[PDB]
């Protein structure tokens, strides 16, 4: 249940890190944008079958900081991923045109190259020592994908179905990336990266203080 990344994905990872170490916050743009895509897919699926929305009726992105645990969570109620999809889409295969989307990277700002080829997930390793993807798809049981980028593993989630339908990306942050645990930093970055997203985006925030979802767009 442990897997080597494919070679071009290794190169893509290294390329994305060396390109973007200057602009780490880009990871958040990409995760938000990828969450939006997932929501789009399940909304499209719901056109012809709205049993599609049964496990979870809402279409949202919900972002949560755990400063004490050094975690950042990005959760969408999109289409989710099957176990098989986690293995194929997140490492073992590359999309057509990968086998050098990589020239264009080097040659001829890679900020939009990544967003354009839909490969921004890997910018998560800019700010994170570990990335965990917990995902629930209508056609499968909830699974966990985990990676420090030197391999990955996929397991059935022992907790069962807690997402309903969708995906959480959990980042174990690097020391270099500790500012991304701060609420005002994340809020200000989610506001900026979500103004053109059509799904509502929440940050778990504080306001006798109480916590709750704060809408960011
Ligand atoms: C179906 O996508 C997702 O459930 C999802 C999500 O909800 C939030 C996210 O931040 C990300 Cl990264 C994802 C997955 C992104 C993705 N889905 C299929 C492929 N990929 C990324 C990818 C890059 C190269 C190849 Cl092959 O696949």
């Amino acid at each position: 249940e442990k897997f080597a990344f494919q070679a071009e994905v290794n190169r893509m990872m290294k390329l994305i890190i060396n390109s973007l170490y200057k602009n780490k916050e880009i990871f958040l743009r990409e995760l938000i944008s990828n969450a939006s895509d997932a929501l789009d897919k399940i909304r499209l699926i719901s056109l012809t079958d709205e049993n599609a929305l049964a496990g979870n009726e809402e279409l949202t992105v919900k972002i949560k900081c755990d400063k004490e645990k050094n975690l950042l969570h990005v959760t969408d109620t999109g289409v989710g991923m099957t176990r098989e999809e986690l293995v194929k889409n997140l490492g073992t295969i590359a999309k057509s045109g990968t086998s050098e989307f990589l020239n264009k990277m080097t040659e001829a700002s890679t900020s939009e190259l990544i967003g354009q080829f839909g490969v921004g997930f890997y910018s998560a390793f800019l700010v994170a020592d570990k990335v965990i993807v917990t995902s629930k798809h209508n056609n499968d049981t909830q699974h966990i994908w985990e990676s420090d980028s030197n391999e990955f593993s996929v397991i059935a989630d022992p907790r069962g179905n807690t997402l309903g339908r969708g995906t959480t990306i959990t980042l174990v942050l690097k020391e270099e990336a500790s500012d991304y645990l701060e609420l005002d930093t994340i809020k200000n970055l989610v506001k900026k990266y979500s103004q053109f997203i059509n799904f509502p985006i929440y940050v778990w925030s504080s306001k006798k203080t109480v916590w709750d979802w704060e809408l960011m767009n």
